[PDB]
């Protein structure tokens, strides 16, 4: 059974080989695929890359940030990883709809809670096939009315196992995607934590799946190296609500990577 | 280079082999895998499914019947494939957002044409992540405020090359999946068309990727059957406006399909 990281270290290798170039709305270059998917199992493991060192603090410390619902950079630097942000993705999980006022501002029961509508519909009705979360862009709120998502997770739940897919527009293999994949696999296990389940996989779905020019040659090292066994998440506690996790009920177990490699932002 | 309609023989077994009993919101049996996708190219030739004969005229009156906007029921049965569907398919690509009235309302300039925007991005920003439509089953839009959808269709354009991604919630592999290829590679292919560019890829992603228990038999059968190579699709005018084609302006050349499979709905 082969190491689930061979999967991004096999579409890395397909885009450098078989990418097309194409620019962002930056006008950087990129090199382009659209259409990929990979499938991380989460169960007894977690698929925190070890083909480089991912800064498991920021993803922790973020997703808990999001988790909040906050809307204030000063929360998240203060952990260690003015300060209003906007209508951020922590907002439009916990307050879908919601007119965005300050971040100072109360939104007790204003807007959709997603997230916990998400947990509600796992414990109701498990089999409901519309147990999905959605979050936008904030830059594309006031560009036109009803715009697209930029990215969509769907839960599933079977023999008591609760398996998460996240399908993105468009994913940063260099840089975005190793993080997301750490991001949505955490979500998951806090999810199934929640609602007495077990962790099951966690799927990745791209739209436009590109490389930016600047990543190309430390990515090119990147794939000479051989995964480690995938390290464990240990959730410390017994926690009841979504809201109730902290940084340290969590801890991960036997992570053993390879060097940090810096990609340019 | 293999037949792509591999692929979907071997999604088939893959579930048949390893899908595990989930029930569907109706109580009736399927076995199910999470987390699917394929890749079809659209490149001199059309996916239109030849291990089992496709309803074609089905499949091109249906799509015009959603491109027209229209939820008349017998605007449909009159092609041969009261009579008010409600909010349906089509309404919600060329009206999205409107409230729903009589389907013999005038719903001129009412709500978000998602479809004519998809052109219109194509044509001013072929680079845009954003080239996106989404569909919402009917039943969902009373159930709860801002229900997810339940498809989703993202372009991509890339040396003068249209592609297409759908993403649908869940999938029924026996008898929606093969109609649905064909519909969306269809779509594409008029995109393509209207906006002066070529076909590409359409790649099909699914969630519940599921198999009714009452098509287990038909679907082994079917499994035993090698593909014929894909039939093409000619457009035989030149077509201006995604409002103006008819069925007429299309033929299908070269379709060699095994028998007709029935599969119980």
């Amino acid at each position: 059974p082969p190491h689930g990281e061979l999967q991004y270290l096999g579409q890395i290798q397909h885009i450098l080989r078989c990418g097309v170039r194409k620019d962002d709305r930056t006008g950087t270059g990129t090199l382009s695929v659209f259409g990929m998917q990979a499938r991380y199992s989460l169960r007894d493991e977690f698929p925190l890359l070890t083909t480089k060192r991912v800064f498991w603090k920021g993803v922790l410390e973020e997703l808990l940030w999001f988790i909040k619902g906050s809307t204030n950079a000063k929360e998240l630097s203060s952990k260690g990883v003015e300060g209003d942000l906007g209508p951020v993705y922590g907002f439009q999980w916990r307050h879908f709809g919601a007119e965005y006022r300050d971040m100072e501002s109360d939104y007790s029961g204003q807007g959709v809670d997603q997230l916990q509508r998400v947990i509600d519909t796992i414990k109701t009705n498990p089999d409901d096939a519309r147990i999905i979360m959605c979050a936008w862009n904030p830059r594309d709120l006031p560009l036109m009315a009803l715009p697209p998502c930029h990215a969509l997770c769907q839960f599933y739940v079977v023999n008591s196992e609760l398996s998460c897919q996240l399908y993105q527009r468009s994913g940063d293999m260099g840089l975005g995607v190793p993080f997301n994949i750490a991001s949505y696999a955490l979500l998951t296990y806090m999810i199934a934590h929640i609602t007495g389940l077990k962790p099951g996989d966690f799927i990745h779905t791209l739209g436009d799946a590109h490389i930016y020019l600047n990543h190309i040659e430390p990515l090119k090292i990147q794939l000479q190296r051989e995964p480690r066994p995938f390290p464990k998440l240990r959730i410390l506690r017994k926690v009841e609500k979504i809201d109730d996790f902290k940084a340290e009920d969590f801890q991960i177990e036997g992570y053993n990577p390879h060097p940090t490699i810096k990609m340019e932002m």
